């Protein structure tokens, strides 16, 4: 760049001059490892770890420790990272995207950062896109982090939860995107710590951050699981609690509770021919859908809070009465609806936990990634994971030829000057690689080549073993090889014998894909390290591409003007809007990920507090101080019911409070209403709560000691789950139901937030009062163990754009 | 906030801590400063100064620092600042925005982080509301600045630009957002460095944040000025351009010029009685447009560029002619058009330069802020200014009531009610405060008061004089104040004369305008440091807040139900419909300006470009790399387009390209073909550059050594500030122009983006090539003087929300 405008290229100037410099100081130490034995060397990775735990930091070994890596390398490999590979790694050790052309080293290049990172021993995981790509390259570069001594563990979806901790546990770890998200996943559905694979997560490099951070990030990663046809349950609850109707059936206004703790109840809900009095194992399932459906006949009535219709019970917004969008009441109560109203019960498959790629590698400590083709979105990193995509220089300059795309008025007449092309390019002995899109592309223009009688092989995307072995083998002689998407996307071809004089690896396009990038990678597979090279784009006035930007106006004026009568043309304005619309492209893609993640930093927000707090008591040893502050939490709530907004002082209904407490937390006729006369509304919370503690003492010194602790995280565990997952299901239904009933000025996003949020408040307050209660008023039975809220098959997936 | 909930608050947890711990430590060493000499203390100051000249830094001398103004404002001013006091400071020192509930000494407190910053001397901007504020806090504060020995300078829009250099040269220097924002506007516009007032931009403290950063920030900063009826200019250039129409007048293909170098022109051009060969201060004027109107007549086509209509010249997109929205053709190139087409030639006001509040403190390097309402907007502060919302303590525990809003049916039934409530409290004593949003609220609620018999004063926002002397004895016995929209916002009322007794200051809401921001700020104008207050909100079932919610079908089951025959009514459930309205409003806002700063974000890029490279310019010494450089940009785009992609090699239309660079940069058949016969593109440069370098020498041989280098300043301004200011309207023209015709897939946003870099490339490219042109075409006249490029008065203004 030359002129005023070259001003911008300015902030990436001054990183890449400081990158420079480094890589020279890199370059300068390389005597004192050059010669030197192999144990003295390897001993340098404990000369570090150590200076590391005194003062010491990752940039003040970073000019040595890359040193180590660049000589550890030539030993293993016989290869000695160039001044531009040391660059990148610097680039990567800062946080940035490292941008560098196929053929540049990318791999080796990322062990230089990737082990100076390794020395905390916190952990670096180093994530790519197949189970292949990231067996392969922690195989061969294991061995210089190996040598190093350094353990390189590998993480694939087959291996068992033991083989992942231990995976885990290494030094540096290769997996996938999609393993490392879904174990994060299951990771947090985990009932006891130790189940947990994943360590705290550190350092994260990303391998083809485009594929990965942008491309397969469109959508999100759900885990999910069906109901075993539970329905026969909801009507039996429907059908009892029609039965006992008497005014022994509290239901106190100001609460909104339908306790169902007398006696009346209490025994003829057992004449069910339940296992008894055990109130435990059995008081979940049967108790929390009998007070379901005693909730859906005594509070909720037929036209004031829902709205039957013979699609489902859709519920009301109270202030100004609106039909609620796709919007359910929580805990199976939308359930004990349809049954009292007879109408179908929805039965359906929950989504147990969800997070997005965008999310998720936000998480770790540091992030950064390298690439060959970063410019064109490096607007959005940026935007997302705060990275800055550094344009890397390449070892030699570029010789490969670069032709304008040639457009072709005729689809099918355009295939058949490919298939020339490529013919006569055989005969030289030239290697060529024409890339597609579309299966039928790869497919029809496969046909054209065996009616010439030329050899050819497909490359449709089957197994990624086979496709590596057969990429390679495209750079030679009589080579010509038809590869669709990318197929053998990370292994760089290497120029044949002499091939170099017969010119050199030509590659072929037989349309432009929506996103630069796409085409951008293939164009790149020739050319690698100043190797010579042609790269010719196909474009036709019938791709699906032209007739998408609304080309029907210049395919006009160009039949008007008998030009489809010149076969191949070159318009150097044709090409420009061309790639004007990709970026239109390229931008709407960019907002639906812009947007996607936008709705999930709701659940973020979110899951950062269930997470976080369910990970306390899975991992915790005097849970009481959590519970308590639940207790007295959810005590609170309910004193401030019953003693509203000043409304006449010492004239509230204090003969009903008390009558709530005893139902609720303490026993019958355990509080006496003169115990609340005449003191302030804080006064009450501090009263009644000491008489918590009372009953708790004696609840944990009737019982086991430490057997309290485990009935503690039972309880808790389980309240958490059951409702955290009905929570997760139901704000997946609003995030999508919403998109229908919707024109007021607030965006759509707003509300999800609104209303997000306020159901997220009702599953807390749920909480910390199921959790109070069963622990006040249950006793323990047969036994005491932790169970899995998530019933039958569960399936780890990632829906397909759409 | 109790139960699992409460890990909300966490991340501000840690924070307050921090600060409480710090208040702490600046409490400890009370003693060192406490028994001390005002010299010796001042002497304090000078030692900080030298430490930090040292390692020493601003955190490092915090605890001293604030040690050291703690006790200069006891001794200036009778007051010791709280604890709380000191945590705000350092809230402000950190970088965020220190939330003080109205009464707990914000002004003071913002003198410890302010002295702190204002030490290495770099500046510190204490931003307020209007001027009368910021001179009120200017010289009470200053006093305490001064006193510890620095400098405080006032900046108002009254005083002289050189009154202003003083101002901005000061420690610490006060003054209104919008005065700082036309400043660093003009500022730019200056021809000669030392007529900007401005500093390198530092620390701004902010004083009510949300009233600048977010209400006033609605809109952006506008600098225009309206043409000098320069029509008859147009139509003579357009008329004469129609005479000579020989191939005499070149205009090549491929370059798509029109140039006029040759003498059937050069000389009939004169013959319009010119002052004849001056073509230096009339080259300008007269050329520019002359050069417009030949392009106009040789380039553009009636039916193939652009498309004449009843309404004006219209743009047609190239590729799949489309009608162009508000775009218009640069350099008054559109200008020429609608001469040559006779249609109506629009002169109107431009658009010199602007900018968003948003992207302008965001300059700084550092931005804090302080306010009593920030909460409710802490989720924008973090998100545009990077700044989280830390909820200072308070001095002491809030004791005000704060009371249900209290609904009524009919609107006019409402205010008969708060006429009674205030005349009820007046007879009490006890005074009162009646809050509105419109004028006539506020008027209409007054003659209620005066056909009651209650004496009154109205709070029209006329001078911020008068209203703050005005409100500080509203809190005295009789006293009974109607404001409207916080009249003398800044200024807290002190309870009179044993009022507390009385109960305290009662204020009264007329009703709750959209944000509740502003109807809690009117909230918190009571119980200041403890005291007793009650607030009450009175709101009507017919306040334009109803209508906007959808409250009909709520006023419907209030009717229905005879309910409007009691009175007043205090739903809990409706007063959350109101607020969880208000919040919906300002999300709106909070998008109309989240929009705003991105359509400026766009200018803001190139703003960076242009403000920085022009700031050379006019700073420089030896201007000849800057231009050369210039030069040999717009020579290479030259040769590039001679010399196409390979198109047929050393088969070039070379013979013509020596004709352009002949009557281009150098002079007459200067360039011969042989010279350009069998060199790469490259080599070409290097080549034809090297004469423009012979050609410069002896520019600056032949005529003055630095009177050249002020030939380059007059002309490079000149060229950049043409085009700028045009390219600005232009932009914003475009920006509003396109929310006309636009339905593609694509947003709007996208296409401003694209539209508007392409433009700016335009102009950078016009700008290279006219700045080399002049130089290498053009002789010094009478006398050689920097020239405004803009005619005319100059207004400085700020559009209303609209």
């Amino acid at each position: 760049m030359l002129g005023i405008l070259n001003k911008m290229f300015d902030p990436t100037k001054r990183t890449l001059n400081r990158y420079e410099k480094i890589a020279n100081d890199i370059d300068a130490i390389r005597g004192d490892y050059e010669n030197l034995s192999d144990d003295a060397l390897k001993h340098k990775t404990i000369e570090f770890k150590e200076r590391l735990e005194k003062g010491a930091t990752t940039d003040d070994l970073l000019v040595e420790a890359f040193a180590v890596v660049r000589e550890a390398s030539r030993r293993v490999t016989g290869m000695f990272p160039f001044k531009v590979q040391l660059m990148g790694g610097v680039a990567l050790h800062d946080g940035n995207i490292a941008e560098m052309k196929t053929g540049e080293g990318k791999t080796l290049t990322s062990t230089l950062p990737v082990y100076l990172n390794a020395l905390t021993g916190k952990g670096v995981h180093v994530v790519t896109v197949n189970e292949y790509l990231a067996s392969r390259d922690a195989e061969q570069m294991g061995k210089i982090f190996e040598f190093l001594g350094l353990t390189v563990g590998l993480n694939l979806n087959s291996m068992s939860k033991d083989e992942k901790r231990e995976a885990y546990a290494a030094d540096i770890t290769y997996s996938t995107n999609n393993e490392l998200g879904f174990d994060y996943l299951r990771d947090n559905m985990v009932l006891y710590k130790e189940q947990m694979v994943q360590r705290p997560l550190h350092f994260a490099v990303i391998d083809q951050v485009d594929s990965i951070l942008i491309d397969e990030a469109r959508t999100p990663l759900i885990i999910s699981g069906q109901a075993a046809k539970s329905t026969k349950l909801y009507v039996q609850a429907n059908a009892f609690v029609r039965t006992l109707k008497a005014e022994k059936d509290y239901t106190y206004d100001i609460k909104t509770k339908a306790v169902q703790l007398t006696e009346e109840g209490m025994t003829k809900a057992e004449k069910a021919f339940g296992i008894d009095n055990l109130f435990d194992v059995k008081h979940v399932a049967l108790n929390h859908h009998i007070n379901q459906a005693l909730k859906a006949h005594v509070a909720m009535q037929k036209d004031v809070d829902y709205v039957v219709e013979d699609g489902q019970v859709v519920i009301v917004d109270s202030f100004t009465g609106r039909l609620m969008k796709g919007r359910r009441y929580s805990e199976g109560l939308h359930q004990a609806i349809e049954a009292k109203e007879g109408l179908e019960i929805q039965n359906e498959s929950m989504t147990l936990a969800t997070i997005t790629f965008q999310n998720y590698f936000r998480m770790y400590e540091k992030l950064a990634g390298m690439t060959g083709t970063a410019k064109t979105e490096e607007e959005e990193f940026r935007n997302i994971y705060n990275m800055q995509v550094v344009t890397i220089p390449t070892n030699r300059p570029v010789v490969r030829d670069d032709r304008p795309d040639l457009i072709y008025r005729t689809m099918e007449g355009k295939f058949k000057a490919v298939a020339e092309d490529v013919a006569q390019r055989y005969m030289t002995g030239q290697p060529v690689l024409v890339g597609t899109v579309a299966v039928e592309t790869s497919e029809l223009i496969s046909k054209l080549l065996k009616n010439k009688g030329i050899p050819h092989q497909v490359l449709n995307a089957k197994n990624h073993e086979r496709e590596a072995q057969i990429i390679e083998e495209a750079g030679q002689k009589g080579a010509v090889t038809i590869a669709t998407n990318m197929a053998g996307k990370g292994t760089d071809i290497k120029l044949g014998e002499g091939v170099k004089e017969l010119g050199g690896l030509a590659v072929v396009g037989t349309e432009r894909h929506e996103s630069r990038r796409i085409d951008n990678q293939l164009r790149g597979r020739s050319g690698r390290q100043g190797d010579p090279g042609i790269t010719q784009f196909y474009l036709s006035m019938e791709d699906e591409l032209m007739r998408r930007f609304g080309a029907e106006r210049t395919m006009a004026m160009l039949d008007r003007f008998g030009m489809d009568d010149s076969t191949p043309i070159q318009s150097k304005m044709v090409s420009r809007a061309v790639e004007s619309s990709q970026k239109r492209v390229e931008g709407n893609n960019f907002d639906s990920r812009k947007q996607l993640l936008q709705y999930d930093d709701v659940l973020r927000q979110q899951r950062e507090v269930i997470y976080k707090q369910r990970f306390e008591v899975i991992d915790s040893e005097n849970l009481r101080e959590i519970v308590e502050n639940m207790i007295k939490s959810s005590l609170e709530r309910a004193i401030a019911a019953y003693t509203p907004r000043e409304e006449l002082p010492e004239e509230w209904k204090l003969d009903g409070l008390v009558d709530l407490i005893n139902t609720t937390y303490l026993d019958e006729g355990a509080l006496e209403k003169s115990d609340i006369f005449g003191k302030e509304p804080d006064e009450m919370l501090e009263l009644i709560m000491d008489r918590i503690i009372t009953k708790y003492n004696e609840k944990e010194e009737q019982f086991g000691k430490e057997q309290m602790r485990e009935f503690e995280k039972v309880i808790v565990l389980r309240a958490v789950d059951s409702k955290w997952m009905d929570h997760i299901d139901a704000m997946d239904q609003l995030r999508q139901g919403i998109h229908l009933r919707a024109y007021a000025q607030t965006n759509p996003l707003r509300e999800y937030q609104m209303e997000g949020f306020a159901m997220f408040e009702h599953m807390i307050e749920s909480i910390e009062d199921e959790v109070a209660k069963f622990v006040m008023k249950a006793e323990i039975e047969n036994n005491l163990e932790r169970e899995e809220v998530v019933q039958g098959q569960t399936t780890a997936h990632q829906p397909q754009e759409g």
